[PDB]
């Protein structure tokens, strides 16, 4: 099945030609394809950050999409590239190192194969750039309509490496969660606390590390509901609880990092 | 009318997936469309900077263009999104907060509507991301050929919020103007002084704040007319007067900011 | 001959609209064209860096590609823009200041013309932006199928300015070379030492400036062959010798710059 829309993510940056050579390879194999960047500014080697960036990609993108993604410090070793068809019908290609975990939570694997066949690769294969020669090349082949079965042998979806993600839970108070990611352009803090856990309960937010700092925060539908510069709690596009300042940068005011505990209570 | 070329600007950056999810929504509604980024690195919340970046966009881009732009700290409140047809025939979609002001100076609004109809939106609409769910979604619908009248009710062009812009004027000497923007890649300074005001009159340039600094500058057609490192005055692509150093960075040598007065005389 | 794929490089950055106005001009002249960025974050005025970024572009990109590239501090002077057909069949447009040197090493010029004819330019031509009004505009015309002979007069390939590049040589030991570029996203160091010179000979690497620092390094096929954080020598995608740390940044650990000598011996 043709998938004329390739969505492309990596940790190689857009500041040099590296990412564009990959596209060069892709347009060569799939001249009908539209290539769109997700981002290339995933922090180096950071599989987790890459995986978070891919989470909402299945839902935002149409079914004829190939998600092409690589953050691959394991390039040129035993850790293989995989190719996947999800429940939506989209195709996904990347290293089997956890990168596709959160994309697959959004729309599970129906079929998966290890990418092993040289006919879907860019020959010769450079040991230090599987991203281009295997991931990108295979992604374009699948876009052009190559059968998923031709890429290599079938594997069970549990052979796909998954990244552990902490779930928010009820304590007495009391909801305990953590900082998942930071919306870097604005400095809004994203937690793992979903809509339904807070639905129960101005609220009290404790950020213990550091430094046992408590804030009394209003819950708003949007930023403009508090005065300029003032803090707020809101639910984001993903149904997760978030912290921000109206027209300012929250983490510059409260240097929280991913992993940090967030407790919210009446 | 089909407008297969969507030109896309925001303040969300390109360092994460946010801007690409918007494109995901757009390719879904308009699979025939070509999406090209203007830039996503408008400083956060900075409507003015966004508006300057859009100025030359009507003229540089063909008539079948939809200009899709959002810098929207007012997302999820009473400040609506608007959709506009200009005199060139282009379509423009963005928040009614001043963002489209300078694009509209270049090619005025012929027709404008508030974007209110749910059928041109991405349901459900997230209060904190009108950019994606209203601005991007509506832009794609108009690209695909949706009638502008279906987006919501007509409004008068004066109901479109405009940003004030200072005009350069003749004093005795003597031309008084100000710093509009900085060409950040190179550090060239852009003023609001047009070709015709200086046509009259090496020249003398005073930058009063700060610190009453006077420079004797040659007027050149281009950078290579003075020695490497030396300062010059020239007219830019926009017919505005500019200050630069040949193969160096002017603002790193003279820390001027937008708003600062520039006086030029014989 | 139609060349529907335009690959675009400059030093104007992607942080503002400048690069996108160029694309605006290109889609206008060539509505069938696909425009893909190589990168716009070439350091300002740095022709050499631009030229290195273009090296692998002929080989990575299909034959129907127009390579459109400008780093042009000589804009609006006697240094002309050139247009070139290479041995692969690709077309290249840029300033005659050395920028196309390394792209042309990969696939030599078969035909070259100075770009002089106003009918392949964007009128009126702004002296300070040949990038947009000549380079971009001509690139789109050639993409759309304009004959290369219509752009201006033919010239001999030796009238194309070439940048000098240092070759690695055998000494006694002993191979002497230098730092060519830094893989900035990761901090891997690229040398000019090819596969065949080291084929002869853990190895000893001396980086004399600075500060006569010697390292005993293993030669590996890829990063994961040494422990996390440890240094390695490997051959890259280009058949050049490279230095890196496994999942870390080499130049942050050893502040080498392009030009620096690298000596490798048993
Ligand atoms: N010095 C280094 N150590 C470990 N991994 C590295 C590396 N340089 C690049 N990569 C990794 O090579 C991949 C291309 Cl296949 C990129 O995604 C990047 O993660
Ligand atoms: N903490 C914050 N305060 C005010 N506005 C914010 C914000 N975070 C994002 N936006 C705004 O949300 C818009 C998407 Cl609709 C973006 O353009 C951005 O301007
Ligand atoms: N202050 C300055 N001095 C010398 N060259 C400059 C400059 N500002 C922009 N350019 C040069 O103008 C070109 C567009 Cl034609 C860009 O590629 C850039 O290299
Ligand atoms: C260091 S990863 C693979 C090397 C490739 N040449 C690149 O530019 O990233
Ligand atoms: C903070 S603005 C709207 C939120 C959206 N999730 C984003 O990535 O920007
Ligand atoms: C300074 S180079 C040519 C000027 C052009 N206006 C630009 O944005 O770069």
């Amino acid at each position: 099945m043709q998938h004329n829309l390739i969505a492309f993510l990596s940790d190689v940056g857009s500041a040099d030609e590296a990412h564009a050579l990959c596209k060069g390879v892709m347009y060569g194999v799939a001249p009908a394809a539209t290539i769109v960047d997700i981002t290339h500014d995933v922090a180096p080697f950071d599989v987790r950050e890459g995986a978070l960036f891919l989470a909402d990609v299945p839902h935002s993108f149409p079914a004829h999409t190939v998600i092409c993604a690589y953050v691959y410090p394991e390039t040129g070793t035993a850790t293989h590239t995989i190719a996947v068809r999800n429940e939506k019908g989209q195709l996904l290609v990347g290293p089997n190192n956890g990168l596709l975990s959160f994309a697959l939570d959004a729309s599970p694997a129906v079929e998966c194969h290890e990418v092993l066949s040289p006919d879907v690769m860019n020959q010769p294969v450079t040991p230090t750039w599987y991203g281009k020669d295997i991931v990108a090349a295979c992604a374009a082949h699948l876009a052009a309509g190559t059968d998923l079965a031709a890429v290599g042998p079938r594997i069970d979806p549990k052979q796909i490496v998954r990244l552990p993600y902490a779930s928010a839970s009820e304590v007495e108070g009391g909801i305990r969660g953590e900082v998942v990611r930071i919306d870097r352009a604005f400095g809004n803090v994203w937690t793992n606390i979903p809509t339904h856990l807070i639905g129960s309960m101005r609220l009290e937010v404790k950020i213990e590390a550091l430094s046992d700092t408590v804030l009394e925060l209003p819950f708003c539908k949007t930023f403009g509901e508090v005065d300029e510069g003032q803090p707020l709690l809101y639910l984001n596009s993903r149904g997760r609880l978030a912290l921000g300042l109206n027209q300012s940068n929250f983490i510059e005011k409260w240097p929280v990092v991913p992993g940090d505990s967030i407790t919210v209570s009446p």
